[PDB]
């Protein structure tokens, strides 16, 4: 019955996606603030099942844009041979802040609430390409706040 | 008890009309945007339950309007002739977009949530003309968006 | 759960107020528009519980105020005698419209919802002076609407 | 379900904090208006389990600020002296009005509903430092009101 969450940032307990082994990965983060490339090095770390950095991908080239982004991986780790079939989680670090020295975080699983759908009787929220049922969010908030 | 959708737009699983075969018929669409009539030909399709076309009922004398409108339709086809009784869809295709070559949609059961009703202790939903319960409503997004 | 209403219109189904046969009775109106003493004559009308017009107060002296406005009635009729104890409606029109010849409308037990408050377990409405459950509202809307 | 509470101002049946014994209390007051130090004397009073007054805390050097601040207690009286754990109030007054001489209030466990977090399956209020279930909160309105 409730659609109040719509337009809040809502965290969920997703926080991984699956690699079948062999094919290419897509994906989508959410950018609370436009990323500024001279504000450290952004980038996203793909890490396996046991906490293993295994692909990192540069933000640069993404300088200036906000909001939900769409990015693909195509399985490889950083030499370029494809990774073991399973669960990866994906994060990023972007705008080094100046005075704290600190990276803003992202990840998969988190960002705005673009919609609320109902899939049979069971409701879902649209969150950039990922579509999740409402049981897998674990906090919710306003924009440009934690 | 929620009525956090009032303000939202609103998706249903009503996409016709009953028509009784004589009387005719009023209904009202929503038009997320304003009509533009030099932006390709704005009209509103009308489809039987096979999908024929039956009805096509000009916009661009609507130029310059927005959100919802009232219509109605004598209950004849193209040539004059009264149709059979029967459920019919009624969409819509306006302002035609230049760069992709697409029409904007709408269509009967869609649109913006004016006010929450209770009928006896059970909930409703008011869009337009339209008075629907909420279990018809299948997608819930703000304005402007989608 | 739910308090999304909080700042909406809300419609409830008490539409009357109880007088014991001899005390006074305060009540309290919302105007969602300015009361314009110029358009029209303004005032309530106190109806018994068979649509009798019993008393009638005019509202010229509240000229340019707006929202929930406090009176009280003595419990006398137009001639200054005091009336059966019961049950009595509460209802009011103000602000002539000049092209439709119609007044604006208000009565006892709508109004924007100024809180929500859990008594126990249960929640209630705050809607100026008065406090009602929660399902005793019939219908929700913004301000300025309907 | 319902998360339409967030940025409303919540007040919660938690009035009080435990004192352990020993170790200092940290802990979150709203401030609903802007202190002002030249409109009387604004404190924190702290209360024992029999509304005994154990400490007062000044507050005209958080003069121009609003919202959450935190504060500590060392859990000394006026005194100077450690007191027996237990719970104690803790409320203050700030902006004595200059009309009705009388001092804005506000207490531990009130405040604007910051963010809505889901504890296993179960809901909680992030009301600044203080994180209560739904269930102990026991009105809710917007800012700036009541």
């Amino acid at each position: 019955n409730s659609v109040s969450m719509i337009g809040k940032i809502a965290e969920t307990d997703v926080s991984g996606a699956n690699f079948d082994g062999n094919n290419k990965l897509s994906f989508s983060l959410f950018f609370d603030e436009k990323i500024d490339a001279s504000k450290g090095v952004p980038a996203i770390q793909i890490l396996n099942e046991n906490n293993e950095l295994v692909k990192t991908i540069p933000l640069k080239d993404y300088n200036g844009q906000k909001g939900y982004i769409n990015f693909e991986w195509d399985g490889t780790n950083e030499k370029g041979e494809k990774v073991p079939k399973g669960n990866y989680k994906i994060k990023a670090e972007y705008n080094l802040d100046s005075h704290s020295k600190q990276y803003l975080q992202t990840r998969i699983g988190r960002g705005e609430v673009e919609s609320v759908i109902f899939d049979k009787g069971k409701p879902m929220l649209r969150m950039g390409e990922m579509v999740l049922p409402i049981d897998s969010a674990i906090e919710f908030y306003q924009p440009d706040q934690k």
